[PDB]
């Protein structure tokens, strides 16, 4: 059950996803979906837990600027919700994610390792043991 996800931030409230699913027997599955900031916010048990989770991811990038902490923390929440849905649909224990550059600044190695850790941490806390690989 190969899972490859392409992430494109349309705006600061919209994230577009394109996923390719490759099964062991050769069945391929091409999918598109758009997740909004409001849908990420409403997927949490409460407004308090949503803003608490957002603070934790911001704390992962305290060395970065306020604009970058705003983009990266909300980006992690969107991708985490997506990989959460994919794990409920296919049960894959490994996902490969490719993120398009946001506002003319590609992700460097330290930021990608932090994003990977943040997503895996949020997934493991909901009982989803998923290895995230960022291309």
């Amino acid at each position: 059950m190969s899972v490859e996800v392409k992430v494109t931030q349309i705006d600061d409230e919209t994230w577009k996803f394109k996923t390719t699913i490759t099964k062991e027997n050769g069945e391929k599955e091409e999918k598109e979906s758009t997740i909004t900031k409001e849908e990420v916010k409403e997927s949490y048990e409460s407004e308090e837990e949503y803003e608490s989770t957002k603070e934790r991811i911001r704390k992962k990038f305290e060395d970065l600027s306020e604009k970058e902490k705003y983009t990266l923390s909300n980006l992690v929440l969107a991708i985490t919700k997506k990989l959460k849905e994919l794990y409920e649909e296919y049960g894959a224990k490994e996902v490969k994610v490719t993120i398009e550059p946001i506002n003319g600044k590609p992700l460097d190695k330290e930021t990608k390792e932090r994003i990977k850790e943040s997503i895996e941490e949020l997934l493991k806390e909901k009982g989803y043991d998923v290895k995230v690989e960022l291309e």
